[PDB]
């Protein structure tokens, strides 16, 4: 039932390798699962700390594969980009100034999910995702949380 053109609404927190800057990966992850193969995942992290709307959003395509989860486990691999602000504001006096467009970042993550075999299994999936950028031992984020199927109270 929670499969094929179904909604993915979840909340998760991540920590990153050598995070010098005061940032915690408190992300709300929303999207859609069209097939038992591929779906779409977006991660919205808002830094509601500074008096500026620091909106750090990732857009990833996920491959949701069973991988012979011999009790209760499935793997999702998500590839795409994480962009903050999209186009920031400042207004450099007046005249002909180019648009302050923020850059796409090639990010790929390998996450594993379990569904709660207890009080209401079609509720939340416990997920642990490992978010990597570039090649070799580069920079990793460890993101963990729970995702709810559909989410009837669609918090926009």
């Amino acid at each position: 039932m929670p499969k094929d053109n179904t909604w993915y609404t979840g909340a998760k927190l991540g920590w990153s390798q050598y995070s010098r800057e005061n940032q915690l990966g408190a992300g709300a992850f929303g999207g859609y699962q069209v097939n038992p193969y591929v779906g779409f995942e977006m991660g919205y992290d808002w830094l509601g700390r500074m008096p500026r709307k620091a909106q750090g959003v990732q857009l990833t395509a996920k491959l949701g594969y069973p991988k012979l989860g011999t009790d209760d486990l499935d793997i999702y691999t998500r590839l795409g980009g994480m962009v903050w602000r999209a186009d920031t504001s400042d207004k450099d006096g007046n005249g002909y100034i180019s648009a302050a467009e923020a850059s796409v970042s090639p990010v790929f993550a390998g996450g594993v999910e379990y569904v709660i075999r207890r009080r209401i299994t079609p509720e939340i999936a416990t997920r642990l995702e490992y978010q990597w950028t570039n090649n070799a031992s580069d920079n990793g984020m460890l993101s963990l949380g729970v995702s709810y199927r559909f989410g009837q109270g669609e918090a926009a």
